[PDB]
């Protein structure tokens, strides 16, 4: 539908009916992944915890497009959401763990429940996304993860340390995976944005010529720039790269 | 205590008094940062889960060391320990998180209660610890942070994955925590050792493993604890005053290869 | 012309008529990369020493194919190969400083003039080269450069000083660079290839040494030119607007052991 | 003599009697590695081009110093300072390569001859100086090089890329003269300073603001912070250490 953006003119016929499966994938940088993979003619299923918003890009982009509600704190419905995928689909072929929360949070304020909480909802459920997708891609010989990491705490920026510290995690969690996973065929990557421009995120004048200055490119990154990148990830363009980050940021992370 | 490895003939005046805290201080490399410090004339307090092996090293070290049973795990309990280190002595100086359980684990068959139970033990008392220290340290103006890092997430290491991943989370909270808390004086690092031989890593054979890490590492000869004492007694001194958001890299060039 | 490998299926519209620059673009990994943008319809000039290869090339690919001849140590050479190509075509879109010299030599052995000529085969002319396609990006406001760099120095290999440290200068004038032009529209990344089976790397023996790769990579097949070539039109086309001053490593997971 | 810093009052045992080399010794933060290393009862041989601060500097120190001059440009006379001080003082233990010129210069106005000389007296020495040790310090078994690096590649600092482009340069040379040499008993690191504080640094008050604005420790480094840290490099303490990089920064490649 020529109201959904489709991100670039670019086309890889490699992602033609590929399985792709994006959490928190009804806004921002993982609806603008779902749309990108449409667009390439993917089957692409997402995850989101706003079941509204969810239906809604889910009735936009039709029936190559696969909503199922899910709060990925659950591990156990986000264990039941790939099955659920693999029956309707078959393997998984590109796993996006994209879902993440980055609500401020000042290092003394920090409790013991929130701290668990943004572990679980910004870490842990990237983990088990790719156990559960994993053993499916071995059988097949094939299959690509792309860890959506953060340029935040190679910046080493304050006031969020739960989610800095869980983007950091995905950062080793990464070259790890991609040598335990390597001898299955299965590549693993991590897609490591800069500031981008979202509905969701916001004197916003002001902030966003902050991040001119400071960026070597002199624009706005948008949820676009990140899908790019992504659909690049996961194609056949990119088959002998793994353990690899790839940092989308307009120079940002380099001040 | 005329018995105790010193680890280094180097004096650190700088380090005479200050107030030493670390976790997992009863055996292996926290055991060698306990025997350091105290024999700088550090004020040293440990936390380990061990009791016995706690007191009877306490003992040994005497009334400059002070033993604090602990499960990192139990958030609570942690900050009672540092609440009573600083009402002993003040303020700490200088933490170093090292507590940790690099116990092997395959991928495909981690459940949620242990990769729970890995994170808890080896990354998120780490975060607790340091709050707990913060305000203390910035009321005088004046702190270290020590994160033991790992080589293991740098190399891909396979095999046990909550153990690396934490390890590489601490990479991040080094650089962030450096950030947040050097407007107080405090000053956060990460110590990252490559394959040290221990009494517990030990646990040809041995032999063989011990020789494909001389093989692999640019030194031809294996590192101790004592290589891990002398480098965090450098990162707590004066002489590293200016050294924020950093890794130091103890490991005979293992990482590179 | 058809019987010409295009290294990929994939369509790069943003390419069609873009002028793309290529020093060493006569054999090996820089012949791959001449063909793949052809292939996607770009105006394709490339530098190389061999000018019976250069001209051989340049006849099969056809008309938006433009071979000069170029010692690129000569920098006066490198810059009037640049001053033609834009005569001819315009402003370049994508430079490629590819050419590079990887023979093995021993650290103990360099001499003055070796290592003068080394580092002006492997790193000098990639900064003359990006001096002189840099004011006709500016007058457009728009431009890509991509170094090649080597994951060699990363893994500290040995044997090869002149060639690993002039990859390693490369990774920090990427970055330098990076923010020197990007006001003017010019993003600069490097791609880091690991492995690559080429005729040259070529020339069991080979078999043994090709296993050893596989062994020590993560993903378990040899990587070749097209996996560069496919790297390379990314980090060339629109699809990469927004990434400058980056790494981009193609390596099967090599650097990570 | 007391009139000259110590910079630091820790003591290194290890360090007594041993024969260290520094290049651009006369001055800055070359200056402070050799009141530093004298003080620590070193055998400390520099070089430098300035002959009268030379000099001046040796008289000061007495004679655990000695003052070569040297043009490191000249690779003639550097393996000659080399051999000079092998056979008064015997095989180097700690060599530091140090000399450098930070000029500032626009990527536009760059000659050939302006690049080539400042990649002679920025990178090339640095080479030659460790091939020079390196064959002594093998016959012995130990030694021990500093190669000292810089933020301003990492921070990608524009406005002087052949200095910034020589110090990512040794950043690689550590990495593979650790291997290449590690089997001889010769560690390698390279000492990675921030905005250190000199006489020849440098409106002076707005810029050094502006480094402790930027910086996560609010306090200025200066020359002893440096020699602290090569102190440790060069002792028995770092025994282990080898192909790293150590940074002296407060924090200021981390923004
Ligand atoms: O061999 S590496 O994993 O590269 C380095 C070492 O890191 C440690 O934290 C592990 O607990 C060791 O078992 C391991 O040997
Ligand atoms: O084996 S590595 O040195 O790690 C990767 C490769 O890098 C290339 O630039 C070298 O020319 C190759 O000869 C080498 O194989």
């Amino acid at each position: 539908s020529s109201g959904m953006n489709r991100h670039t003119d670019t086309h890889y016929p490699s992602l033609a009916d590929k399985v792709v499966l994006i959490s928190g994938g009804a806004s921002g940088i993982g609806r603008a992944f779902v749309e990108a993979f449409v667009a390439q003619g993917s089957r692409v299923a997402f995850l989101d915890l706003d079941a509204e918003a969810g239906q809604g890009l889910a009735h936009a982009l039709g029936a190559n497009s696969l909503f199922l509600p899910c709060d990925v704190r659950d591990i156990e419905r986000l264990k039941a959401c790939v099955a659920e995928v693999e029956r309707t689909w078959g393997a998984v072929d590109v796993l996006i763990n994209n879902a993440a929360r980055d609500d401020r949070h000042a290092l003394a304020d920090v409790s013991v429940e929130y701290w668990d909480e943004r572990m679980q909802t910004n870490l842990r459920h990237a983990f088990f996304a790719a156990q559960a997708v994993a053993p499916g891609m071995a059988r097949r010989g094939s299959g690509a993860i792309i860890n959506m990491g953060s340029i935040s705490w190679m910046r080493g920026r304050p006031g969020m340390v739960c989610y800095t510290t869980a983007k950091a995690a995905l950062n080793g969690m990464t070259r790890t995976l991609a040598r335990e996973l390597g001898g299955q065929g299965i590549r693993i990557n991590s897609l490591v944005p800069g500031a981008i421009r979202t509905e969701r995120q916001d004197g916003l004048e002001a902030a966003s010529q902050a991040f001119i200055d400071q960026q070597m490119l002199k624009f706005r990154l948008d949820a676009s720039d990140c899908a790019r990148l992504a659909l690049f990830l996961a194609s056949d363009d990119s088959r002998g790269c793994t353990g690899q980050n790839f940092v989308v940021d307009a120079g940002l992370s380099i001040q």
